[PDB]
């Protein structure tokens, strides 16, 4: 038993809610919150900008040190950093950004990172301003992640569309 509330069960291990991931994190304090990162960990907008703002820019400061030491992530890759005031850890996952011309085929690899964590609070990868088809991303999530994932979808109209179209 865990502390998430009001989530809709989709499969054996995936739950979904129309909510702000920052507020779900402030409430639950999950072991792992997933950020929809880019390879440079430059947290400008979307999930990343929102999470980073909620940490008072501490996420960005930590991320800049990570990049200075390790160099950029790979598209499809991830790193574990602090969750600051939002969670124990933040799993920064790079899904392909279609608006950058990146390969949507790498979405499955991005979701595979979730399998290294027993429970996660996460956004839908490559959705929103990342420019991919969100229905497709939800399909990839359910067909790839085997650990327990709680998805927080910000846009209400998107949430309603995803639920009503889910197979
Ligand atoms: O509309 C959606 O769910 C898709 C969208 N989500 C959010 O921007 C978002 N999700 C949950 N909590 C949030 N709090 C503040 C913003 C926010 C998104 C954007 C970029 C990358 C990505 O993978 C997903």
């Amino acid at each position: 038993v865990n502390s998430f509330s009001g989530y809709l069960k989709l499969t054996d291990n995936v739950y979904i809610k129309n909510a702000d991931i920052v507020e779900e994190a402030k409430k639950v304090k999950p072991t792992v919150v997933v950020n929809a990162a880019n390879v440079y960990l430059k947290h400008g907008g979307g999930v990343a900008g929102a999470l980073n703002k909620a940490t008072n820019n501490a996420m960005q400061v930590e991320s800049d040190d990570y990049i200075a030491t390790n160099g950029p992530l790979k598209v499809g890759g991830s790193c574990v950093l602090s969750g600051h005031n939002l969670a124990k850890h933040c799993l920064h996952v790079v899904g392909p950004n279609v608006n950058k011309g990146e390969d949507i085929q790498l979405l499955k690899s991005a979701y595979e990172n979730f399998n290294q964590h027993e429970v996660l609070l996460a956004p839908l990868l490559s959705a929103g301003i990342f420019g991919a088809d969100p229905i497709h991303s939800l399909r990839v999530c359910v067909d790839t992640v085997r650990t327990n994932v709680y998805l927080a979808v910000f846009d209400k109209n998107l949430y309603d569309k995803l639920v009503s179209s889910f197979l």
